[PDB]
């Protein structure tokens, strides 16, 4: 990885030392990038829905995963799993359990700096991964694309700067989430977003992360290219707030 600082540097020790997973998954790989592009020709609103307990904000929620998870597969285009334990009190198990029970496309949300990191997601039934270019060098962002790609999975990576955007346009990405929150302050900057945005491709599938809570923004960001939402916590407490959000 690189020079990290604070929680990112952190996560990514726990990361390193992180027991591998040695199962076999149970169903194919469903692509949430296709699936995406696929909501879009039929003019469906495509949200991800997270499936997140902790994060740094000081987010804490618990709620019944299965029952979460039945319910967005109603609604959602895919599903977000943090997997990550001290910091998003994720778990490989429920990741497991809930990816055993539902037919959407999973992505598996960690801080992934190790091949066996994306065996796991394979092996536990995760259809893809994010990929976080903060945490990653040029190369190991190659080296891991590839390898997820290896096994049918097109990964998400995510942005949040200027800077990881060269980067994620130098590495061949083709699916790209464009972070709402700075990863030491948890700073929303919409204007930044939105520029970050406006500089990808439009052959690259779009995921505008979080800061979004109204229809209206839904609107506005499809009008500027983003191809599905991916929604924070504000529905890890009211899960039928996505109804309104996709019409
Ligand atoms: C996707 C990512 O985990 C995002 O949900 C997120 C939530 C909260 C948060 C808080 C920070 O500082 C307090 C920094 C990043 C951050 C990201």
């Amino acid at each position: 990885p690189r020079y990290l600082k604070g929680w990112l540097e952190d996560v990514v020790q726990l990361s390193l030392r992180r027991p591998s997973v040695r199962a076999s998954r149970q169903r194919p790989i469903i692509s949430l990038n296709e699936r995406i592009l696929e909501f879009n020709k039929r003019n469906i609103t495509a949200i991800i829905a997270e499936y997140k307990r902790k994060d740094p904000s000081g987010l804490d929620v618990e709620r019944d995963p299965i029952e979460y998870a039945k319910f967005m597969e109603r609604y959602a285009v895919g599903l977000f799993i943090s997997t990550e334990e001290k910091y998003f009190n994720g778990s490989y198990e429920t990741l497991r359990k809930i990816a055993s029970s539902v037919s959407i496309p999973i992505l598996m949300y960690d801080f992934i700096v190790k091949e066996s990191q994306i065996d796991d997601a394979y092996n536990l039934g995760a259809d893809t991964v994010a990929l976080i270019v903060k945490i990653l060098t040029e190369r190991e962002l190659e080296s891991l694309l590839e390898y997820a790609r290896s096994y049918g999975m097109e990964p998400l990576i995510i942005i949040n700067d200027e800077n990881d955007l060269d980067i994620a346009l130098r590495i061949g990405a083709r699916f790209i989430g464009i972070a709402a929150r700075d990863w030491e302050t948890g700073e929303i900057n919409k204007e930044n977003q939105r520029k970050l945005i406006s500089m990808i491709p439009s052959n690259v599938v779009k995921v505008a992360k979080e800061g979004i809570s109204e229809r209206n923004e839904i609107e506005e960001l499809r009008k500027l290219g983003v191809n599905a939402f991916l929604i924070g916590s504000s529905l890890m407490r009211n899960p039928e707030k996505i109804k309104e959000l996709i019409e």
